[PDB]
C-alpha cells in the first residue's frame, strides 16, 4: 500500500513516462517477448505496430496519477481492465513477467534520469495494480466456472451457421462441441475469439461483442470484415469471414464486460451505434424488448444501405413493438437509397433531430462506434443536459482512448 | 486479494511445496541468480549446501497457510519480515524478480502437478504478499530517513575502537565517515554490515544487534567468531575479526527489528540470553537502569569465564545498581571458575533456581540466543504461567524457527 510521499512521485513522474511512452512500450515489448516469445500468442501483433498503444499509456499513466487518490474511481477503471485480462486469459504468474520488462524498460528509456525513487515508486504502483487485478480477475473466473454452462479458459465452439448481413459484416452463430449448456451473460458483454493465424504463425485473440439474446445453447458474434481501403487487412475478421465455415472450429472466452445495460431496471434505454457498434445494441435491444417494456430508442448511423447490418430485422422489429423507436441515418446514401423511405435522415447521427424521442425521464445511453463518432454522440448528449452518470460507451479497440 | 476459494488451494497445496522445497529452493536460486547474478551480493553465499532455507520454507507455507484466515496474525509476521527487508536493503523493483523465478522454480519442480489452479493461487498469494512487504518497507524507508541522522541505503562507518570482550567475541565502535548525527534505535534493535568479501568475490550483509544504548554520535556491535570447529569458519565474522580495524570502513543499514523493549514503560524486564545472545540485552540493560528504575534482571549463561563477554562490567554494575540482579550461568565452568564466588549456578539457564527474582508482577521477558536455548527458555516460562504476550525473542538466524 502506497505512503503519501511515493503517491507524490508517481502523480510528479507521470508526465515524464507519458512523454517517453513510445521508447517505453516498444522497449517493453522487446524486453518481455525476447524472454517470454510464447506472450506473442496473447498480445495484439497488428497494434505492436502503429502510433499508437503509445496513446493508451499515455492516457492510463495520467489517469492513474489523477486518480491515485481516489480509490472508488480506481477500482471502476480496474474493472474495465479485469474484464477485458479475463476474456485474453491473464494470468497471475504473468504479473511479474510483465512488472519485470516494464520496469526494465522504464530504467532503460530514462537512462541516468531513472532515479531510485522513480523506479521504486512505480514498482509499488504495478504492485498494487496487480495485486488488485488478480483478484478480481479471480474472482471473474470463479464467478464464469461455477455457473450453469460456464468455464475457465479456451472452449471449442463450432460454427452452426454463417450468415452475410451486409457486403462487410458476417454472422457466425456458435454452438460448443462438447453439446453442452452455455453460460449466460448480460446483453452487452462479448467473448474473445482465439485462433491460429497461418500470416503470423501465432494465435491471436480478438473480443466481439455477443450480438444476441442470452439461450442457454450458443452464442452469435458479428464481425465486420476489416481493412483493404489504404491500411493492411485484419488478421483475425479476414480469417474469420475467408477460412472459418460452418462445421469448423474456434476457441471461444466466457462472456465478460462491464459494458451492459441492466437487465432488471424499468428504466428506459437510447442505444446510439455507429457501424458495427450495432452488434452490443441488438442485444440490448432483443433483451429490454421483453416486456417489461422497456422502451427501446435505437438510433443507428451506417454508410448507407449496402453496408447497414440487420436492415430488415430492424425495421420488421420497429412495426411490431410500440416501445421500439428506430432511427437511421446514412451518411453516404446510395442512389436506390431514399430519405423517409429505407432511412430517416441523411449524415451522421445527429441528436437534436430526434431531441423529444431521445429525451426520456431517468433515461440510460449506451453507445458504440468509432472513437471519433463515441466523442460526437457523449458531447451532444451532455449539452442536453444528460449527467454523465447516465451515458455508457464500449470501444473496438482500447477501452481508455476517450475517457 | 484473495477469494476464498484461492485460499482454499494455498491450504491444501502448502503441504506439497513444502515437500519439495529443497528442489525448489535449489531451482528458484539457480534462475534467479542466472537471470540477475547481482542479487548474489544480497542474499547469504553460506546457503552453499544449507538446508536452513528449506526448513524456513516448509516452516513458512505452513504457517502462512494456516494462517491465511487470520490478517492480524498474518501482519505481525510480515512486520518481522519487512524489518528485515529493510535492513537488507529489499528494493520494490526485485518483487517481479523474485516473484517470476520462485513461480518458475514452483513449476519446474512440481512438473506434471503445477496445475493452472496451483500456480495461479500460489501466484496470487506472492502477490499479495508482495504489496503488504513493499508499503511496510517504504513506511521504514521513509521513517528513518526522515529523522535526525537517518538515511536510506548505506551509510560509511569507520571503526574508531575494537574491543576483545571474550576469546571469541570482540566489539567495534562505529562512527560515521561524515561525522554527522546517528539515528537513535530501540534497545533490541540491529543494524546490517555490508561489507565485501574476497573469497567469495562478493558483497555479503550480516545482521548485528546494537549492542550500547542509544547516543546520538556512535553504534556498537559485538561481534562472535564463527567457525572453524568441525564446519567452515563464517565468512564475514571471521574477516570483521582479522582485517577489520581501528579506521578501516564498512557499510551499515540503519537499524531495524521488531525485537525491543519500550522505552516509556515503568513496567519490570527480565533479560534472558545464551552466549553472543547477550547483546541486544546490553542495551536494554543500560536504557532500562535510567531511573525510571525499571528493575532489571540479567540472566546469562555461557560457557566459562574464558568465553563470557562483557563479564567485569556485568558484576560491576549489579553492585552499583539497586534495581539490578544478575545472575550468571556457567554450563562447563573451567578449573579457576568457581561457583558463588565468578559465577551464580553450574549448568544451563534455569529459571527454577531463580524463580522468585523472576517473577516479578507486571513483568515482560526477552530471550536471545541459539534456538535450542530459547525453546527451553521459552517453555520454562510458560510452565511458571507467564502469558505468551509477555515473552519476547529475536532470531541470530531466521526469525521464523520456533515460533
Ligand atoms: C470489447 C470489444 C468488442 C468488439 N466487438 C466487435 C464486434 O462485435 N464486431 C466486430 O467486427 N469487431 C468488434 N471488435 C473489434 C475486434 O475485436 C477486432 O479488433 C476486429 O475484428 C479487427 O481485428 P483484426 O484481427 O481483423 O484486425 P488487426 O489485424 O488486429 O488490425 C487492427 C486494425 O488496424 C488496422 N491496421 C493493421 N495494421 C496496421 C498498420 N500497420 N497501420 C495502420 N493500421 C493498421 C487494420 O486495418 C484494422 O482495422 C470489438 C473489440 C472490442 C475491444
Ligand atoms: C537479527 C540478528 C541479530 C544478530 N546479532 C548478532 C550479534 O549481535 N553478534 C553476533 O556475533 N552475531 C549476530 N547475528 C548473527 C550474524 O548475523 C552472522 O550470522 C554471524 O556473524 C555469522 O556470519 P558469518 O559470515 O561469519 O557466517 P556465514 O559465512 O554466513 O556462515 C554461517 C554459519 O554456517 C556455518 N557454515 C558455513 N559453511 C558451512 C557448510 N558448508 N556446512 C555447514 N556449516 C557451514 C559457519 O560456520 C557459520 O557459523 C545476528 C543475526 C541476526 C539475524
Ligand atoms: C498491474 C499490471 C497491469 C496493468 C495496470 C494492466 C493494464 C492494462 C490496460 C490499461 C489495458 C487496456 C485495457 C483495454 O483493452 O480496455 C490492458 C490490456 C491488455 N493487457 Fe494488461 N495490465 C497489467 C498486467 C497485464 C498482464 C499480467 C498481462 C498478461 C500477459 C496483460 C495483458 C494484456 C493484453 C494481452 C491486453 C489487450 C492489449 C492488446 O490488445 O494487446 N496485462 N492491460
Ligand atoms: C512476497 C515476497 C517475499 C516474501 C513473502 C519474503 C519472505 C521472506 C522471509 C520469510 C524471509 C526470512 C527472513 C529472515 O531472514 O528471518 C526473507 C528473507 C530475505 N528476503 Fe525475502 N521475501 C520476499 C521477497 C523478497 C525480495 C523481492 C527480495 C530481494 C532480493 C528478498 C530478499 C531477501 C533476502 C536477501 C532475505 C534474507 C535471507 C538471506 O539471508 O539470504 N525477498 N524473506
Ligand atoms: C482505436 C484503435 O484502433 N486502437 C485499437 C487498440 N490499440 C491498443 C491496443 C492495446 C493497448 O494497450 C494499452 C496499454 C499499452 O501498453 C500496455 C500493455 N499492457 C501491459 C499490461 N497489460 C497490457 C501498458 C499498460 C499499462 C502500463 Cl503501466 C504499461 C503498458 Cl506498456 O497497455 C492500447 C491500444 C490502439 C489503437
Ligand atoms: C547461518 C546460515 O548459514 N543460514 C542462516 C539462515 N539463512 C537463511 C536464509 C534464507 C532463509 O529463507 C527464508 C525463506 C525460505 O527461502 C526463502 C528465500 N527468499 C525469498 C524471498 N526472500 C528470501 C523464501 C521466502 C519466501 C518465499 Cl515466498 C519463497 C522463498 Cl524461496 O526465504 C532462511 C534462513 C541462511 C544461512
Amino acid at each position: 500500500m502506497l505512503t503519501q510521499k511515493t503517491k507524490d512521485i508517481v502523480k510528479a513522474t507521470a508526465p515524464v513516462l507519458a512523454e517517453h511512452g513510445y521508447d517505453i512500450i516498444k522497449c517493453f515489448y522487446q524486453r518481455m517477448f525476447e524472454a517470454h516469445p510464447e506472450l506473442k500468442n496473447v498480445f495484439n501483433m497488428a497494434h505492436q505496430e502503429q502510433g499508437q498503444q503509445q496513446q493508451a499509456l499515455a492516457r492510463a499513466v495520467y489517469a492513474y496519477a489523477e486518480n491515485i487518490e481516489d480509490p472508488n474511481s480506481l477500482m471502476a477503471v480496474l474493472k474495465n481492465i479485469a474484464n477485458k485480462h479475463a476474456s485474453l486469459g491473464v494470468k497471475p504468474e504473468q504479473y511479474p513477467i510483465v512488472g519485470e520488462h516494464l520496469l526494465a524498460a522504464i530504467k532503460e528509456v530514462l537512462g541516468n534520469a531513472a532515479t531510485d525513487d522513480i523506479i521504486s515508486a512505480w514498482a509499488q504502483a504495478y504492485g498494487n495494480l496487480a495485486d488488485v487485478l488478480m483478484g478480481m480477475e479471480s474472482e471473474l473466473y470463479e464467478r464464469s466456472a461455477e455457473q450453469p454452462g460456464g468455464w475457465k479458459g479456451w472452449r471449442t465452439f463450432v460454427i452452426r451457421e454463417k450468415r452475410p448481413e451486409s457486403d462487410v459484416i458476417t454472422s457466425f452463430i456458435l454452438e460448443p462441441a462438447d453439446g453442452g449448456p452455455v453460460v449466460n451473460f448480460e446483453p452487452g458483454q462479448y467473448t474473445s475469439v482465439a485462433i491460429d493465424v497461418p500470416a503470423l504463425g501465432l494465435q491471436q485473440i480478438r473480443q466481439y461483442s455477443l450480438s444476441d439474446m442470452p439461450n442457454g445453447r450458443s452464442y452469435r458474434i458479428s464481425v465486420k470484415r476489416e481493412g483493404g481501403g489504404p491500411q493492411p487487412p485484419g488478421y483475425v475478421s479476414n480469417l474469420l469471414h475467408d477460412h472459418v465455415n460452418v462445421g469448423d472450429q474456434v476457441k471461444l472466452a466466457a462472456p465478460y464486460g462491464s459494458f451492459h445495460i441492466d437487465v432488471d431496471a424499468k428504466t428506459p434505454i437510447v442505444l446510439i451505434s455507429g457501424g458495427v457498434g450495432l452488434t452490443p445494441m441488438v442485444s440490448m435491444l432483443k433483451v429490454a424488448l421483453q416486456a417489461p417494456p422497456r422502451q427501446v430508442v435505437f438510433v443507428h448511423g451506417a454508410r448507407n444501405s449496402a453496408v447497414h447490418a440487420m436492415r430488415d430485422r430492424l425495421r420488421e422489429a420497429a412495426k411490431t413493438y410500440e416501445n421500439l423507436d428506430l432511427f437511421v441515418f446514412y451518411d453516404q446514401p446510395l442512389p436506390e437509397d431514399v430519405q423517409g423511405r429505407d432511412y430517416d435522415y441523411p449524415g451522421l447521427v445527429d441528436v437534436k433531430q430526434i431531441e423529444k424521442s431521445i429525451l426520456l425521464p431517468d433515461a440510460d445511453y449506451y453507445i458504440c462506434g468509432p472513437i471519433p463518432f463515441m466523442r460526437m454522440q457523449h458531447d451532444a448528449l451532455k449539452n442536453l443536459g444528460i449527467h454523465e452518470a447516465r451515458i455508457h460507451y464500449e470501444v473496438f479497440g482500447p477501452d481508455l482512448f476517450a475517457e
